[PDB]
């Protein structure tokens, strides 16, 4: 409808997985907040816009088309008031950051040195598959009450769950185009279901340390607990995003980390530049790129735009960690620059609770790796290729050293 963003109805759901950037730099130079139609919503391109949406008082959260199409209610992505703070109180004590750091080091390091020494001595491996995801969900795993779910299982439903609440094209009429590609969604679901049931039925009548043991007692009068089905959405937003945005971003990191040698060999020899190398990794490809979204409560204009009370907007931090408003050559990594705010994590009463959590777990394996492999270097053989739009990470890490 808007006349000069015409070229936006060519843009197809493909394009945005294999590389949104292109796209997203034309929205931040003309319409930082533009109507994208394959995606059938509005979204917010730009970190002001961003920035503006996520803390103003005019929106709250909703959950996205195809996200609540995975997750159902109540999600703690998309839901407000009594609901969200309950769920926020839910979750917020095991990730605090003074009860993080009095176990972050004896949960991650151990689980860490385990896969490192499945490959440590052979010279090749795939840090994606071998290394970067199993650290992020055995971590989570094990913190949630899941020891028993293998590593590679859990790895499975980050994937289909992932892929399930991004099938968000939609077709001329703004029905979902691929609603079969939701079945894979509701079948992790199934599996979840049939896995998670009886740990509850158990944490139910004999609680334990487990975050999800917590989840059911914490706060309620005694003898009670939280319904399964009010807790289960938010168990699925865990089983996607916290399992699998750690091992992202610390993937990531090393990919930006190869393009620039010199940085790589800094970190390695001074691994207390480790933060940094993260911080900045996050924003040159963040994990979550454009997964949450806001809707407005009352008529409000953004960035020019009236937009109507019930209007739904999309955030896209992936772009906004790239505005050039804010960046030097935003595309390149560079560990060097100056450690400015990112929106990687969002903003306002529904930005990320697990930061400092999450923030531990990706050093500590990058951490270890260094340890393990000081003369680790990318296989260039190799290419490495990003995907995703709602989500966005490599697809595979080759490196080589040594032995
Ligand atoms: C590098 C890893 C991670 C990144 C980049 C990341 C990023 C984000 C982002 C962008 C959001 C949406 C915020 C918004 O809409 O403004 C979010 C939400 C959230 N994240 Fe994180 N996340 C990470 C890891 C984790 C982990 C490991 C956990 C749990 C242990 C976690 C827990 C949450 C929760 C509960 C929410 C929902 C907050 C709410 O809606 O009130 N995240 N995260
Ligand atoms: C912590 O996990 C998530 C954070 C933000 C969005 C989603 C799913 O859309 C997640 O699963």
């Amino acid at each position: 409808e808007r006349p000069d963003l015409a070229w936006l109805d060519e843009v197809t759901m493909t394009q945005l997985e294999r590389n949104p950037y292109e796209v997203y730099e034309r929205l931040r130079a003309e319409a930082p907040l533009a109507f994208v139609p394959v995606l059938g919503s509005y979204v917010a391109s730009t970190a002001e816009v961003c920035r503006e949406v996520a803390t103003s008082p005019d929106f709250e959260a909703v959950i996205t088309p195809a996200g609540g199409r995975t997750f159902g209610h109540p999600a703690i992505i998309g839901v407000n008031g009594d609901i969200h703070a309950d769920l926020r109180s839910m979750v917020e004590p095991a990730l605090q950051p003074a009860e993080v750091d009095r176990w972050i080091d004896d949960l991650v390091r151990p689980i860490a040195r385990r896969y490192l020494e499945r490959f440590e001595n052979d010279g090749h491996a795939e840090l994606v598959a071998q290394y970067c995801e199993p650290v992020s969900v055995r971590s989570l795993g094990d913190l949630l009450g899941l020891q028993e779910v293998d590593s590679d299982k859990l790895r499975e439903w980050f994937a289909k769950l992932n892929r399930s609440s991004t099938n968000a094209a939609v077709d001329e009429n703004g029905e979902f185009a691929n609603p079969e590609g939701f079945a894979e969604g509701d079948q992790a679901k199934a599996e979840i279901r049939a896995v998670v049931d009886p740990l509850i039925d158990k944490w139910i009548e004999h609680p334990d340390d487990s975050a999800i043991s917590h989840w059911l007692h914490d706060g309620m009068p005694p003898g009670q607990t939280r319904d399964r089905e009010y807790i289960y959405p938010t168990i699925y937003v865990y089983l996607l995003g916290a399992m699998q945005e750690p091992g992202h971003g610390m993937a990531s990191t090393l990919v930006g980390l190869f393009s620039r040698p010199e940085q790589l060999e800094e970190v390695v020899d001074d691994p207390t530049l480790i933060p940094r190398a993260i911080a900045e990794g996050l924003r040159w490809t963040s994990p979550i790129w454009s997964a949450t979204a806001r809707i407005s409560t009352k008529p409000v204009t953004i960035a020019g735009v009236d937009l109507p009370a019930g209007t739904p907007v999309m955030l896209s931090y992936g772009s906004a960690n790239h505005d050039t408003g804010k960046y030097e050559a935003p595309s390149q990594y560079d560990l060097h620059r100056p450690p400015l705010p990112h929106l990687a994590f969002g903003a306002g009463n529904h930005a990320c609770a697990g930061i400092y959590f999450a923030n531990h777990v990706m050093r500590i394996a990058l951490e270890e790796l260094f340890e393990a492999i000081p003369n680790l270097e990318r296989d260039t053989r190799e290419g490495v290729e990003f995907w995703g739009w709602g989500f966005r990470g490599p697809t595979s890490l080759h490196v080589t050293w040594e032995v």
